[PDB]
């Protein structure tokens, strides 16, 4: 199908997934120059810094690229809950001769609570703007579209996909249970249908009319071929690009992904406050276990964890790192992004 | 390919489905060119033999006979007595009271020695195993006669154990699948891998023909699995609405209707994780007030007692209505006609 590639003015139906902390302008430009759609994530950063990152990408590529923003429900501070969480983490900090932070901060501002992001986006005009955890109001999506920007939203169910349609997006990113990183569920408090890529992509393509981008578990040309047979118009690959040299994955992350840990992934809500999939470690614990206090809101939880990670890292310890990977992780390859992009295009045939 | 490995013309297996599959359904699929299947667990061996003879009465073509190979359930009177006490108000609602004791109503292939020699005589083209792999010993014993041996796995780790046991094929069950999850050891957790990842993994780093199971509802779904490296396909939910199936009317209406839009996993129906259309038997076993679960299949024994009492009042809110995550794509056709349509779409 030409549906997606024509929609975004690119050659290849391949998006390199925006991965906050792992994607980079070098990674994005590499994929975009190679004919796909490279991406960056700019949540957690001030608008002008977002604006700089976009321009960094432009200085590397003249081809379309994707800019991703978190659109979650703005986190609700709860100092009592947050204090009880910190006290619970106290022995972990003490292990590295450290103390937990005194307070926690809303480190990731939602697109719905930072008014300055939309106007900056309407100025920079990246070819694509994608959202995770929810959809903006239709008039906001329309404003970006009015300026030539394609709008992507991640959905995890047919019900969420309907909301993406109502928001007026140009394409839906259909994220199956296989996907590495944070799950795109809109309202985790209602539960999580946890639908696999194969079913979700088929359900959205066969019973919907929006171009579908399949995300989760896709690691090669056979996977891409399979996604297209299901009716997707393109794929989004995260894990597959992590070992690329252009990525900002650290040493230990690359080692975990290259090694035997890659055979088994798991979901955690205790790392960030929102369900996410990666290589299990000490930050993957049972929040339902005895003596574990109620969980603070996302993203305050991640703030607490990031403080612990820093303390851990200050003693050579990476057992608390966020090493996100999808269920196809064992098929991970290590190539320069543009060479990987083209290997995929070849395997895609 | 796999289609040569078994005596068949089409690479589509109609999943064996305890209480849903019938000799009539199996025969219709086998006569149409695929591999029809029945489930034999929970029947004494001479009763399972009778069922196999029923299928032979309707088709000369190959079929599949399925047996549970789970870690045999272990009785805990204290835990079971507390479970039934917790269910007591549900029973009471339909004028019943919980059964005295619970029973091991489904004997694993590991604890009933009379199943293997029956299978040796009857010699169906295919014998499949769910929840675990039997000793390579016995797989060879079946393979010595005409039999191709299939075992379901939910992870590459389980697939390796399948390979070790000398099976002719591994059924790769993704998270999408309806009914009981084939996880060998659930108390060790459950990786809950999706079909798309699982098939690719097993086809990329495995040696056995892999049969994709979970979420496939049409020819595009079959083509996708084949692109992933599958040699064939196993489909349960797609066949439930076939008039030949053993699905009762309430079940058929549920799957045809809006409830098909959402499935979920429950361990409280049977004591082992299973995917279906949620109802009053889908509750939170971690919830305050809910006691430790008995082993599988003792829990299902209790549930069935409750299902009887609910049915006698015309209440279907406790039924076992299994369905995979592709449930909303279900179609209602004669089984042979569905297989023909699938083949055309493929
Ligand atoms: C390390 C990592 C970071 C990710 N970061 C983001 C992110 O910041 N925003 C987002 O919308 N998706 C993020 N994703 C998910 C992708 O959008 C996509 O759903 C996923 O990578 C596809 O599954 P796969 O890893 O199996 O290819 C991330 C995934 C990983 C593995
Ligand atoms: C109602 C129902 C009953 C099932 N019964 C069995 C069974 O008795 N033994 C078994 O090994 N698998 C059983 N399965 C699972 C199938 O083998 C297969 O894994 C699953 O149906 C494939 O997922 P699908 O429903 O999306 O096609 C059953 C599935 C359903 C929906």
């Amino acid at each position: 199908t030409d549906r997606f590639t024509r929609l975004l003015g690119i050659q290849q139906p391949i998006i390199q997934a925006p991965m906050l902390g792992v994607s980079t302008p070098a990674l994005a430009a590499a994929v975009s120059n190679a004919g796909g759609l490279g991406s960056i994530a700019i949540t957690g950063s001030a608008a002008e810094k977002g604006r700089a990152l976009i321009r960094e990408v432009r200085g590397l590529t003249d081809k379309p690229f994707n800019v991703n923003l978190f659109c979650h429900r703005p986190g609700q501070a709860d100092p009592a809950r947050e204090r009880a969480w910190l006290d619970y983490l106290k022995p972990l900090f003490a292990e590295f001769g450290a103390e937990p932070p005194v307070r926690l901060k809303n480190i990731y501002l939602s697109f719905l609570e930072d008014p300055t992001l939309l106007p900056m986006l309407l100025e920079e005009r990246p070819a694509a703007v994608s959202f995770h955890f929810g959809a903006p109001p239709r008039d906001q999506v329309r404003a970006l579209q009015a300026v030539g920007i394609r709008v992507l939203v991640c959905a995890t169910t047919p019900e969420e996909a309907a909301l993406v349609e109502a928001a007026g997006a140009d394409a839906v990113v259909a994220q199956g249970i296989e996907a590495g990183g944070h799950r795109g569920v809109f309202e985790p408090e209602r539960g999580d249908a946890a639908i696999g890529t194969l079913a979700l992509v088929r359900l959205l393509a066969a019973r919907g009319s929006l171009p579908v981008v399949a995300a989760g578990g896709i690691m090669d040309g056979r996977g891409i071929r399979a996604a297209l047979e299901l009716g997707a118009s393109a794929v989004q690959m995260g894990t597959a690009f992590v070992l690329c040299p252009e990525s900002s994955a650290n040493a230990a992350y690359r080692e975990a992904l290259k090694g035997p840990r890659a055979a088994r992934t798991a979901l955690t809500v205790t790392m960030s406050g929102r369900s996410a999939r990666g290589l299990p470690n000490r930050m993957f614990f049972d929040a339902a276990a005895p003596g574990v206090p109620p969980l603070p809101d996302y993203p305050f939880v991640y703030d607490a964890t990031k403080a612990l990670q820093t303390a851990a890292l200050a003693r050579g310890n990476h057992d608390f790192a966020a090493q996100w990977a999808g269920q196809g992780a064992a098929l991970a390859r290590e190539l320069p992004a543009a060479e990987l992009l083209r290997t995929l295009v070849e395997e895609l045939r």
